[PDB]
């Protein structure tokens, strides 16, 4: 009986397993555009990912994710509302079965088709094992997926996806570029939170983009035929593989623009 997104094993059951689904820092979060404050203190995101080194793609049974090189300081992130550097480990994506649902995050209530996150760790704790022990150990962008034209830098993700349909199946995926993957405008929200599936650690420091980008209804079908099961069992969609969003309490969400 291990965790998933089912009626037996969904968000609702995790806090039996990880009794930090309850705490006071949890993600995702609804993101209320009119009580967000505004802070000028904020710097501008600093990405720096020209030299990115793309290693595997891989079906872990509950999403896909895309790993990098993180030996050295190649695709990093520094700025806006971090102290230190920031190196990219993996992306990975949350989407629904339908067009109207499938983020994790919701802007006023709206939730997008996917969410994509872009996953790093503070470089100052060694290793990112360390690092998820630390308030301050990992810093997550969060982009926003709306159905509409294509995203062409997110094709050749799509195009490999029939090659680790079920759960444990990985292949090579190497010189992929993230920079294809992000909007024009870096404007952002901010707040601390925590990993959005077990264990649940409460490390974040939360970066999500306000502007959308847009992939086409093809490309978004392509991730909802991977599989949740492992080859050989019984066929179940990976689809609506998303946490809902958790409360607030003591927290301030802050944004980067006015
Ligand atoms: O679905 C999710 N959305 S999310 O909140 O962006 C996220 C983050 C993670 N993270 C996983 C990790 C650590 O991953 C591995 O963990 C071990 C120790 O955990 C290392 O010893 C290993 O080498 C490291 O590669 N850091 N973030 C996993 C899933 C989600
Ligand atoms: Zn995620």
């Amino acid at each position: 009986h291990h965790w998933g997104y089912g009626k037996h094993n969904g968000p609702e059951h995790w806090h039996k397993d990880f009794p930090i689904a309850k705490g006071e820092r949890q993600s995702p979060v609804d993101i209320d555009t009119h009580t967000a404050k505004y802070d000028p203190s904020l710097k501008p995101l600093s990405v720096s990912y020209d030299q990115a080194t793309s290693l595997r793609i891989l079906n872990n049974g509950h999403s896909f994710q895309v790993t990098f090189d993180d030996s050295q300081d190649k695709a990093v992130l520094k700025g806006g509302p971090l102290d230190g550097t920031y190196r990219l480990l993996q992306f990975h994506f949350h989407w629904g079965s339908l067009d109207g649902q499938g983020s994790e995050h919701t802007v006023d209530k709206k939730k997008y088709a996917a969410e994509l996150h872009l996953v790093h760790w503070n470089t100052k704790y060694g290793d990112v094992g360390k690092a998820v022990q630390q308030p301050d150990g990992l810093a997550v962008l969060g982009i926003f997926l709306k159905v509409g034209s294509a995203k062409p830098g997110l094709q050749k993700v799509v195009d490999v996806l029939d090659s680790i349909k079920t759960e444990g199946k990985s292949a090579d995926f190497t010189n992929f570029d993230p920079r294809g993957l992000l909007p024009e405008s870096l404007d952002y929200w901010t707040y601390p939170g925590s990993l959005t599936t077990p264990p649940l650690a409460e490390c974040v420091t939360w970066i999500v983009l306000k502007e959308p980008i847009s992939v086409s209804s093809e490309q978004v079908l392509k991730f909802r035929k991977l599989n949740f099961n492992g080859e050989g069992e019984p066929e179940e969609l990976m689809v609506d593989n998303w946490r809902p969003a958790q409360p607030l309490k003591n927290r301030q969400i802050k944004a980067s623009f006015k």
